[PDB]
């Protein structure tokens, strides 16, 4: 039975910090790198696309864009650690990882963005 | 570059009747079932967990209980057609099916739900 865990369901991260968020999936020990998709997103939106064994930015999402990527030095651990850059009050919400490797599944992880006053202001504004 | 599509991204269904919506997926020449994964889900509720050529039951959504089955007769066409019956407005929402086959994607359908006053009106008390 194929189940992707996460060590944190929740994230508290503060405005304009990077953050890292994991899930992890069973690896035996070595891995069969053209069997594996990882795919991230939140609201929809695509954030990481990695099939055969390379990143897909063609239709990544522009909120992401040059700030999102897959660490790939954690995939032979079982580790799909999404790191995001420079964190908006727009990253707050639900990410989803979505794992297939022989087996599929998915888990949800929320995350929550501390923000100052001017940051909050022009978000409530634009 | 697999792709699961759907023929209606959004249904309008009358409270009380039965509805199918459906995913569609690429099957050629001949289905290999104990590849095929078929799920479905609307709001974190699972719906359809169908691994090995079986629905598992144990993890399906209480609300979901003896009223929604995958067509299986379709899947060998491309075709993951879930049928609720019995719609209730809890029943609206976005829906995903997620699939893989191969390769992995999912798509999101929209169901709205009409409803007389009587039946809306004990919604609205819950
Ligand atoms: C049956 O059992 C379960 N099956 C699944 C499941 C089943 C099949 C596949 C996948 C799956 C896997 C990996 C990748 C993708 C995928 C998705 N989207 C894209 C979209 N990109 C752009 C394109 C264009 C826009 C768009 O819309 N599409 C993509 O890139 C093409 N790849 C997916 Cl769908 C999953 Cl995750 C999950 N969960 C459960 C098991 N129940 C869930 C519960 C919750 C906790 C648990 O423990 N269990």
């Amino acid at each position: 039975a194929f189940t992707v865990t996460v060590p944190k369901d929740l994230y508290v991260v503060e405005y304009g910090s990077n953050m890292t968020i994991e899930c992890k999936f069973p690896v035996e020990k070595q891995l069969d790198l053209a069997a594996l998709i990882v795919y991230w997103e939140m609201e929809d939106k695509n954030i990481i696309q990695f099939v055969h064994g390379e990143e897909d930015l063609k239709v990544q999402h522009s909120s992401y864009r040059q700030r999102a990527r897959l660490l790939k030095d954690q995939l032979s651990l079982g580790n799909a650690a999404l790191q995001i850059t420079d964190v908006k009050l727009q990253d707050a919400g639900v990410y989803r990882c979505m794992i297939s490797y022989g087996g599929a599944d998915y888990k949800r992880i929320t995350v929550k963005v501390n923000a100052p006053y001017a940051a909050a202001l022009e978000h409530h504004h634009h």
